[PDB]
């Protein structure tokens, strides 16, 4: 099933894009929870981390490397938090794997 | 002493105790001593990387492996309703051990924002 993140990848609806390559896209979250809050998503439609395959390991790690490079480019020199939500208890809001990167304020503990 | 002298390096070398869930040549999963959810464990690389902001491009497969191990351990622990994965970077992340560590939290409803 297609999601709004598919529409963003296909450029059918606008988003504030930070970075793109052949396999992922980073863009500011439309409902930001911190002064900087962006998502890194794969272009491959993996619905949730629980169904990711072993062959996806490099792609998932690529999301994190892109995330940390984007965080540095956006000036998050005091730190940040990365989050992946799975399912109902995880609070996953879109069934397309997405890495949240949040910073620009003190992040608290517990993380929700 | 491979793995560094953070407490996680010592856990890797079996010098201080841990409740281990899974171990392979690349990583180790073990329960957090200060759980923030009914299930709360960490997945760490055996290679010492101090924080995500200094990970190298060639660490991509290793970082992805942490997530794959995290989701497999979550399934093995019966977290069938979901869970949240977290990596904290630096002061604003609240990082307290400077050895890259992926948290997996589940067994309760997680809230938004994630801290
Ligand atoms: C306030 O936020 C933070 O401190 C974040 C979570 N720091 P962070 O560096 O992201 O996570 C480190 C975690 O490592 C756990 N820990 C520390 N010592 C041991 C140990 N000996 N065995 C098992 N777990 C241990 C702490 O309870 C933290 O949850
Ligand atoms: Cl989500």
């Amino acid at each position: 099933g297609d999601t709004i993140f598919g529409k963003i990848i296909r450029k059918e609806i606008p988003a504030k894009i930070i970075f793109e390559d052949d396999r992922c896209l980073a863009f500011h979250d439309i409902s930001p929870q911190a002064p900087t809050h962006f998502l890194v998503i794969p272009k491959k439609h993996i619905s949730q981390i629980s169904v990711a395959e072993d062959d996806d390991e490099s792609l998932l790690g690529h999301l994190m490397i892109v995330g940390k490079k984007c965080a540095a480019d956006l000036g998050l020199n005091k730190g940040y938090r990365m989050v992946v939500n799975e399912g109902s208890d995880g609070g996953q809001s879109v069934y397309h794997v997405n890495l949240h990167v949040l910073g620009g304020r003190q992040m608290h503990w517990p993380p929700g």
